[PDB]
């Protein structure tokens, strides 16, 4: 009957303009309204924001538009002793103070097949890319940058497809930056350098050259934005985990505290 919250980003971090505040709980929250009322967010400069639940254990808070660089955010999750419904009580309080770094937006355009990175509006890198093939396309939309990995074993089963099924694989890859919980990554693809900039060959990932993937890993950070445009895919789901900005503000702001 006690629930511990966990807040991200972590205290003291510098994050990109797309990073929502996230509060995760270790038990389903029966009374979302009580949880929301216990969470106090302060911004400087001040900006309006709102809560939206991605699932029964995680609530997110963000503004209507990407954060302004330099904004300082203070989060006080004052859940100690709060009745969160169905006999569960908040076990403790948590907090975080973080800041927003430079505006870094990378756009992957299927019409040009170039991933362009802008920093504070100026083009700093252009990278040829190979996105998802027609049968497994990369969805359009706004993606928040998540974790990064120097090496990972990219395994289709992690994301629902058996490795040993006709469309599964298990492959070692370098310099991977995750942009969706559904398993979309920007990563090094040495075998398809010829196709990059010309033909889509991946299972959904944004495949780029080894040096370009390493650059991305080094210069794109948690909270920065990747926008995908002009593919044959649909749109990334808003409740993906890193797809928050695909929920329009009017829907986000109305929330889902009774759902």
């Amino acid at each position: 009957h006690l629930t511990m919250p966990y807040v991200m980003p972590g205290d003291g971090e510098v994050v990109g303009v797309g990073e929502p505040v996230a509060i995760r709980f270790d038990e389903n929250i029966a009374d979302r309204g009580a949880a929301e009322k216990a969470i106090k967010i302060t911004t400087n400069p001040p900006v309006e924001g709102a809560f939206y639940w991605l699932n029964n254990r995680e609530v997110r808070w963000r503004p209507e538009h990407f954060w302004k660089p330099g904004t300082a955010v203070d989060v006080a999750v004052n859940t100690y002793g709060v009745d969160l419904g169905e006999g569960m009580f908040g076990e403790d309080n948590v907090q975080t103070h973080f800041t927003i770094g430079d505006e870094v937006i990378a756009t992957a355009d299927d019409n040009t097949k170039i991933l362009t990175v802008r920093v504070n509006g100026e083009v700093v890198k252009s990278m040829p890319t190979s996105m998802g093939k027609d049968s497994t396309p990369t969805a359009n939309g706004i993606y928040i940058v998540g974790s990064r990995y120097k090496h990972i074993i990219m395994d289709s089963s992690t994301y629902g497809v058996p490795v040993n099924s006709p469309n599964g694989y298990r492959t070692d890859v370098d310099w991977a930056t995750q942009i969706s919980y559904s398993g979309v990554f920007v990563h090094s693809a040495p075998w398809s350098v010829g196709a990059q900039g010309h033909t889509n060959t991946s299972h959904g990932c944004l495949n780029v050259s080894p040096s370009n993937a390493q650059w991305f890993y080094d210069h794109v950070k948690r909270g920065d934005i990747v926008e995908v445009v002009n593919t044959v895919g649909g749109t990334l789901p808003g409740i993906d985990g890193l797809g928050d900005w695909n929920i329009p503000w009017d829907q986000w702001r109305a929330g889902n505290a009774k759902a």
